[PDB]
């Protein structure tokens, strides 16, 4: 059961976005192939209304457009090349094959991989996006990824947003989500706020580096699961296992997949 306590997921942050350019379908190819339990998406929304996956809001750092995703339409965006900047950004881990890379959207990768990925998605900026929420829910409805005998945790919903998971847990409540949270958040947190998360969610997804022994057993205790993000380095993820934290975001899924063996 991917919801269990017990097991330990490799979430593959924007897919294998250590070696590939993030949220391309290559790099989500490239996590599937290094056995990650969830490909990561985050999602925009074009000016014609069209779920795509992009970290930012703006076109800038990803892509030669420039702007914010929703003053474009999909047609605009799918001229641009979504590649070229990692292999200017990473020269030492550029290919060829990364020029020309394009943004996919949310229809795309689910429509990719099927029921054979599992799929962890976010909800960027949900204010300011009317209908993202909906948008998600039936394209999922119509890939079969929901419904009740599909598979517990073949899709969780995230966000920084609680407004926005939330509004899923209404419309689907059968839906897992996970709630995140930033170092500032999790340096302050209280049974009460986490009985609340715990309303909604199935877990809590906060910045690692905000984690320690007794906060991460004090998330355990309330019964939820533990992702934290983003983790890189092999030391902290021993760390984090060891302390209990029931998977991670990591950019280096075939690292993580290695490490969680042992516990
Ligand atoms: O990388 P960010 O900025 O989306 O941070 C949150 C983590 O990815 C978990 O979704
Ligand atoms: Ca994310
Ligand atoms: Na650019």
């Amino acid at each position: 059961n991917l919801l269990s306590p017990d097991r330990i997921l490799t979430v593959a942050h924007r897919g294998a976005s250590g070696y590939v350019p993030e949220h391309t379908i290559l790099s989500y190819e490239t996590a599937q192939k290094m056995k990650a339990d969830f490909i990561e998406l985050d999602l925009q929304m074009t000016k014609d209304g069209k779920l795509i996956v992009m970290h930012d809001e703006k076109l800038d750092r990803t892509t030669n457009g420039m702007g914010w995703v929703k003053d474009h339409t999909l047609a605009d965006i799918k001229k641009l090349d979504a590649g070229s900047w990692f292999n200017e950004a990473y020269p030492e881990k550029a290919k060829p094959q990364y020029v020309g890379l394009k943004v996919p959207t949310l229809e795309e990768v689910l429509d990719r991989f099927g029921k054979h990925a599992n799929y962890y998605i976010e909800t960027k900026s949900p204010d300011t996006y009317p209908g993202m929420e909906e948008k998600l829910i039936a394209s999922l409805q119509k890939h079969k990824l929901l419904g009740k005998h599909s598979k517990p945790g073949q899709v969780i919903i995230q966000s920084f947003s609680k407004e926005s998971l939330v509004k899923v847990h209404q419309l689907q409540p059968n839906l897992p989500t996970v709630q995140l949270l930033e170092a500032k958040q999790m340096a302050s947190m209280t049974d009460a706020a986490l009985e609340e998360i715990k309303t909604y969610a199935v877990g809590a997804g906060p910045d690692y580096k905000a984690l320690n022994q007794e906060n991460v057993r004090m998330i355990r205790s309330h019964g939820l699961l533990l992702h934290p993000y983003t983790v890189n380095n092999e030391a902290d993820m021993h760390r984090l296992l060891d302390w209990g934290v029931t998977g991670v975001f990591t950019n280096y899924p075939d690292l993580f997949h290695k490490v969680k063996k042992g516990y």
